[PDB]
């Protein structure tokens, strides 16, 4: 004890383009010293909204190839470094991802994740199977679900962007509404270091749906990311002034 | 200047203990890498060398070794930042391809390493998923110790799916594991030389269920890895990295 209102939050956002609209919305500033470590491509944005200190961290540009460092491994590293450096009350994993129409997802929905699994850590023996799947619960946010009326679902994570039949088999068996490339690894780290974790997952495509029309994916990313920033804004405002138990 | 500090990244307790005892390393009690994690760290000094062996520990929920890429990558990062080693050695058991010349008991050096389960069908993201990285070059060690060498392919599953095989075959891997490529990824971020000792416990092309063979060979093959790790430690002592 004694429990009190949430003071600081970190967002773990894999794609630096998914983070920018949140950074502008809040007048967050790219830190020029290097909190998380010297000589890393990781990007940190810092600011204060009202009663909330806000951190947004991105794994940044891959040195070899010039792209965002996607996947479970860079996401887990940055979750770990930013927790020890920054000491957040709560972690929010925000990002765009895939969705299943048969599970009720629609392009541009922003989901609040109920719980998360992996689909690509297959260790087919007793007790290593469960560990491989790595089922973790997102921190419970009944009031915020009531105010925002966001759709809810299980998220299933793997480091592959396509979907093999092996992935599909397990994503089906496990009832996932969503498929991304980071979340369950963020959930792992958060669990190790006992920090509440929330997920805001914006659906850009329907794994089990039709390919987008000409104009559709032309607009699609921009429109779905704006939808994601808009929901992230409302989460922050809601959180502001509240205790973890009041969430 | 001479190499003064080496860190072993070892995924499983059972792989680690033989080396712990051989060098009389002591279990770290102060949790330097972070309050409250399951990570295990043994410390010592051999001659000129500081020795540290870091393991991801028993899963808090399930009570078994915290295997796979994420734990590996976490402990590699955290131990590099805490200890500032000159070099990292990833040591462990793995599967080998018999048609590639691997045999049960063999302790391979590793030339370079790729991922087989990170498939991103976007230009430039494809090469990133694969994550081809070169092991630090140790020609004299290879020569003197007379070690087998080959490419290692990494992914988070113990079994092999069809598209797993496809990439393992395309990347001409001799060896299949669950950590190496991730360790290399991190060592690269932090510019630390990494080498790999990979001891073959099971033949992926062979006539046996993987985990039945894996577990049937483990006690003996882990003695074999200690055998090589010892010699590797003795060789490194007093040398520069360019001497390796």
């Amino acid at each position: 004890e004694i429990l009190r209102p949430i003071s600081s939050v970190v967002f773990v956002i894999a794609m630096q383009a998914e983070a920018l609209p949140l950074v502008n919305k809040f007048g967050l500033s790219e830190t020029t010293d290097s909190p998380l470590g010297k000589g890393l491509p990781w990007v940190l944005y810092h600011g204060v909204h009202k009663d909330l200190r806000i951190n947004v961290v991105c794994p940044g540009r891959d040195a070899a190839l010039g792209i965002d460092s996607v996947g479970t491994v860079p996401a887990s590293l940055i979750t770990f470094a930013s927790i020890q450096a920054l000491k957040p009350d709560i972690i929010i994993n925000a990002g765009t991802c895939g969705g299943f129409k048969v599970k009720g997802a629609n392009i541009g929905d922003v989901f609040l994740v109920s719980d998360v699994v992996f689909h690509d850590r297959r260790i087919p023996i007793p007790m290593f199977d469960l560990y491989g799947v790595g089922l973790r619960q997102a921190f419970s946010t009944p009031n915020l679900l009531k105010e925002l009326n966001l759709k809810i679902g299980r998220l299933s994570t793997g480091d592959s962007l396509d979907m093999s039949t092996q992935d599909e088999t397990l994503i089906i068996a496990n009832d996932a509404t969503l498929k991304d490339m980071e979340g369950a690894a963020v959930a792992y780290v958060a669990d190790l270091l006992k920090i509440p974790v929330v997920f805001l997952k914006a659906v850009t495509d329907l794994v089990d749906g039709d390919k987008p029309t000409a104009e559709e994916f032309l607009q699609n990313l921009t429109v779905v990311t704006a939808a994601l920033e808009g929901t992230a804004t409302k989460v922050i405002n809601f959180i502001n002034g509240r205790n973890l138990s009041d969430l």
